[PDB]
């Protein structure tokens, strides 16, 4: 405990694809960057005020190091794909990519940039099937799965190179409409939660999945309940415990000193 102030911030590479630029940024850089800057700051407030050990072990947050703004779609040769290409993959007739394949593609395409930052996060605007809002590596119960804060290499047999699992993505479009900013905040918080090591809160542990009359669910709950209840913007005890196991070691590995605001 007692956090290193020279290593308490996970710097992010934030990427806005052409869809986000056009539909959230109104085709303007200022509008695009302002949205992301304010979102990450509000999310940072949640992380910073969180005591991972319920004591004084808090002060860990996130800050943007760079914001890449893709104003137009990535042109590709027949048979070639890129996370910022115009068409969705694998079904170009759908509004969005298969979310898992998009996250994989993003990681592949920005691997070089990702190797130099604590985390890389893609912000897009596409309607993933069945209400999916985001995805991220880390905090997954699945076998052989890994990822999260600090670049972790994975040799892609298909890609023929190393990609890094310190990535995640957020879409601000769901069911044909732009989601509320209060809902966007929760999605990114959730995904970065996986990056920090938390898994979904299980119903089987009432402490980590309270009823609506007890403050509601916490941010790592697998279902988007509302954002209206008091617990929604907080990390449960389960999340805190999981994130506390590796946060210090990870911090020493790739966290940096908070640049002031
Ligand atoms: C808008 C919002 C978001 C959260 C927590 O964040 C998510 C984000 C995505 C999902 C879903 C829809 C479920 C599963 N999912 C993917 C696969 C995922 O879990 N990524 O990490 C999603 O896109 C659920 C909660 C909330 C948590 C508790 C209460 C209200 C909430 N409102
Ligand atoms: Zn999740």
């Amino acid at each position: 405990a007692d956090p290193d102030p020279m290593k308490n911030t996970c710097k992010l590479l934030v990427v806005a694809d052409h869809r986000f630029y056009r539909y959230m940024g109104r085709g303007e850089e200022s509008t695009t960057t302002n949205y992301l800057i304010e979102l990450i700051d509000r999310v940072d407030d949640i992380y910073r005020n969180t005591a991972w050990d319920n004591a004084g072990f808090k002060g860990y947050g996130i800050q943007i190091e760079q914001i890449r703004i893709l104003k137009s779609p990535q042109e590709v040769k027949p048979g070639e794909k890129h996370y910022n290409m115009a068409k969705s993959y694998p079904n170009e007739e759908k509004d969005a990519w298969d979310v898992k394949m998009l996250l994989e593609q993003f990681s592949f395409d920005i691997a070089e940039e990702a190797s130099k930052v604590c985390l890389a996060h893609l912000f897009t605007y596409q309607d993933f099937d069945m209400g999916t809002l985001g995805l991220a590596y880390g905090g997954s119960p699945r076998a052989n799965s890994h990822g999260g804060v600090c670049p972790k290499a994975y040799y892609s047999p298909v890609g023929k190179k190393n990609i890094y699992l310190n990535s995640g993505l957020t879409s601000t479009k769901n069911y044909g409409k732009t989601i509320l900013t209060k809902e966007a905040d929760l999605v990114t918080t959730h995904e970065l939660g996986h990056n920090f090591g938390a898994e979904h809160d299980p119903d089987g542990l009432a402490e980590c999945a309270p009823n609506e009359d007890q403050g509601g669910k916490y941010v790592m709950y697998p279902i988007a309940v509302s954002g209206d209840h008091e617990n929604n913007k907080m990390f449960s005890q389960c999340s805190k415990q999981s994130i506390y196991k590796t946060i210090e070691s990870k911090a020493q590995e790739c966290f940096q000193e908070r640049s002031n605001a």
